């Protein structure tokens, strides 16, 4: 009747996949659970038929998915997105690894007591990796060429969270910027980022030192 | 005239990539940068026509490639054992996330000052993420059944390192650790360890704290 996307009320790891969920307007419930719902999750956890149970997870009623990548990969690839042949499939893989890179940067450090020190060496390794992603964009309108992929709503999230880490990281990278905006622009998205189910806050768990509380 | 698959000397990102190929009997050449052999690595990095310079990167002269991840799944799109339909794929890419979550979590910690007590912390938590893989193997041979894919030499891998965290983890996992000796009794794999070409040690970088070392 309807597919599910269960996961931690805050963007997190699933932000990416729900607005590319958006971006091909696929219908879709949500199992959100607040900061004082730990005990709602362990109660569901292992009778959702889910072989590997964890948050987020997928239910389509054609698969019991969990891992936060096979999810936004398997909505892509319901939509034949993933590629063509091994050499479109691997740099799609290529690009979402590189974004990873970013995105789990900042999720390895946030919750660490020591975050406010490892986090100025994040930073400063940031630009070498904005940098990829930038000359990418030097001849591709998106990161995969004239079509949008998953991996555009992963940078996508990764810049949305950088920027909070470090709101001028992006100066000097006029491509990125246009990049971020021109995502924005997208009608799906546009309207999704105005909707009210748009989760803005917080970018980790609630507990995190860096994108957390409320 | 031959693939090019470049890495640090050390098992690593890459380890179960190396697994892979050997399995396929994939012909193969290696760039295996020593510890001492950072400037080389320097003066290679943006000569090799990587849009995302990176080690691992894998050079096919059909691909300049560089993520892990995209780098062993592109081996095993060449041999079309990446899926069949979505649902198989994204099967196969949850296998992949969960054995990650093992691997990762001891990459991130290794290295780090706090590496002792951290590792207490992984280690309680082990055995609920080793307990899937238990389950899973209950009824099928292979994580995927009776067929061999990518995520058991990804396993395989990250039980190899485990066992030196701790030596004990596997107790209680007799379908794990049957699935060990499994993987290892396939004649190409059981031919590559005990071949020139294994690199045994260490595990991480040489800085590590856990796993790293001459
Ligand atoms: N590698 C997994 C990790 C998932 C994960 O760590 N989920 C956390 C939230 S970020 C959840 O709290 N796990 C719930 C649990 O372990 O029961 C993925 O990418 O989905
Ligand atoms: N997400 C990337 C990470 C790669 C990576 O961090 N490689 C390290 C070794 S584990 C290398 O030293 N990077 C070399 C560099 O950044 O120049 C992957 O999975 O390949």
């Amino acid at each position: 009747m309807s597919p599910i996307l269960g996961y931690w009320k805050i963007k997190g790891l699933v932000q990416p996949t729900r607005l590319l969920l958006e971006y091909l307007e696929e219908k879709y419930e949500e199992h959100l659970y607040e900061r004082d719902e730990g005990d709602k999750w362990r109660n569901k956890k292992f009778e959702l038929g889910c072989e590997f149970p964890n948050l987020p997870y997928y239910i389509d009623g054609d698969v019991k998915l969990t891992q936060s990548m096979a999810i936004i990969r398997y909505i892509a690839d319901k939509h034949n997105m993933l590629g063509g042949c091994p050499k479109e499939r691997a740099e799609i893989s290529m690009l979402e690894g590189a974004v990873l890179d970013i995105r789990y940067g900042v999720s390895r450090i946030a919750y660490s007591k020591d975050f406010e020190t490892l986090k100025v060496d994040f930073l400063s390794k940031l630009p070498e990796m904005l940098k990829m992603f930038e000359d990418r964009l030097c001849h591709k309108t998106y990161l995969n060429g004239d079509h949008v992929t998953h991996p555009d709503f992963m940078l996508y999230d990764a810049l949305d969270v950088v920027l909070y880490m470090d709101p001028m990281c992006l100066d000097a990278f006029p491509k990125l910027v246009c990049f971020k905006k021109r995502i924005e622009a997208i009608p799906q998205i546009d309207k999704y980022l105005k909707s009210s189910k748009y989760i803005a806050w917080p970018l980790q768990g609630w507990q995190a030192t860096f994108g957390g509380g409320d």
